[PDB]
Parts: structure tokens; C-alpha cells; sequence
């Protein structure tokens, strides 16, 4: 049961107003510099897939992929762009409620 939070920190993240930039794999062909800077990409329809899956054995597994997003996401976006200002909402977010349960 470990898991079964996971699933609701997944859900309200996924239908969050500020996740539109994780919804999706970022498509490297129409991001310059992507596939360069970023080595270890990660989005929400992965971690739902990977949980779908049953792939994550434990609660912190889970958090590696969620922070993993937000890392990328300051590593190749400034703090005022658009989608850096989403991943931060994002990130606060995550962390805020990553804590209401443990
Ligand atoms: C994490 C991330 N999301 C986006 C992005 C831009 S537009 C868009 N969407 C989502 C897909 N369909 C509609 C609009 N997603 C970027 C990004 C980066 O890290 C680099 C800059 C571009
Ligand atoms: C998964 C994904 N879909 C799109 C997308 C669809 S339409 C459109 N544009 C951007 C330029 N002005 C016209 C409309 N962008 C992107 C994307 C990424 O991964 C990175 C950002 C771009």
C-alpha cells in the first residue's frame, strides 16, 4: 500500500492547471539542445506507465522519478520561462503533499 498514495499524488498532479508541460514525452526534434543537456528525461505519462505497470517497488522509487522531472525541468528552463514557472508550481506542489503523507 505503499503504492496506493502514489496513485493519488499521480492523479492530482496529472489534472493540476500547471501540468501541462509534464503531460507529455518532450519531443526532442522540436526542442534544440534537448537530447544534449537533459540525460535522463522523465514526464508524468511515463511514471503513470511505469506505475501501471507495477514497475515502482517502493514509495521512495516513485519520488525519484516525480523529483527527476522538476530537476530537468530547472536544469534546461529559466526560473521565468514559462515552463520553468510551471515546474515550480509543480515542484512545490509535489513536495508539499510528498510530506502530507510522510
Ligand atoms: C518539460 C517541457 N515541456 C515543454 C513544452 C512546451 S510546449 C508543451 N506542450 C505539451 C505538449 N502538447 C502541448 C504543449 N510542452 C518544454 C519543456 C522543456 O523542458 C524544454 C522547453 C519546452
Ligand atoms: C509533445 C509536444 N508537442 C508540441 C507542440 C504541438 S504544437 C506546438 N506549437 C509550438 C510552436 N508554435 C506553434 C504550435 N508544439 C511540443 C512538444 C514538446 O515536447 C516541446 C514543445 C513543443
Amino acid at each position: 500500500s505503499d503504492l496506493t498514495f502514489c496513485e493519488i499524488i499521480l492523479m492530482e498532479m496529472e489534472s493540476h492547471d500547471a501540468a501541462w508541460p509534464f503531460l507529455e514525452p518532450v519531443n526532442p526534434r522540436l526542442v534544440s539542445g534537448y537530447r544534449r543537456i537533459i540525460k535522463n528525461p522523465m514526464d508524468f505519462s511515463t511514471m503513470r506507465h511505469r506505475l501501471s505497470r507495477g514497475g515502482y517497488t517502493s514509495s521512495e522509487e516513485f519520488a525519484a522519478d516525480a523529483l527527476l522531472v522538476f530537476d530537468n525541468c530547472q536544469t534546461f528552463n529559466e526560473d521565468d520561462s514559462e515552463v520553468g514557472k510551471a515546474g515550480h508550481i509543480m515542484r512545490r506542489f509535489f513536495e508539499s503533499r510528498w510530506e502530507e503523507f510522510y
